[PDB]
């Protein structure tokens, strides 16, 4: 879990919107079962895609401001950013194989 960026409402603009590379943002909360199910999957993606993709997490309980800006209505929601713009989104939990397909669909 060492390579995942810990986002806040204040750092979101700098860490995501002003970044150039691709960033996969996980909107999550501790009370969300499916969010905890995909947490180890995100760790593997962060390791596997090192140097090509940054994985980041935004806790919506601690950071209530960001999710509404992207019309997020439920968690977990994965937002894939490229050049500060949403390239794709995925609502709900998914397997590692499905998340790899999701990323390759955007490559
Ligand atoms: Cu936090």
């Amino acid at each position: 879990s060492d390579k995942i960026i810990h986002l806040t409402d204040d750092s979101f603009d700098t860490d995501v919107l002003k970044a150039d590379g691709a960033i996969l943002v996980d909107f999550w909360a501790e009370w969300c079962g499916p969010c905890k199910m995909i947490a180890p999957i995100l760790d593997e993606i962060a390791d596997e895609y090192q140097g090509k993709l940054t994985v980041a997490k935004l806790n919506i309980d601690q950071n209530p401001g960001t999710a509404p800006k992207y019309g997020i209505r439920g968690i977990p929601t994965l937002l894939l950013f490229k050049n500060g713009e949403v390239a794709a989104t995925k609502v709900g939990a998914l397997s590692k194989g499905q998340l790899k397909e999701f990323l390759d669909a955007n490559a």
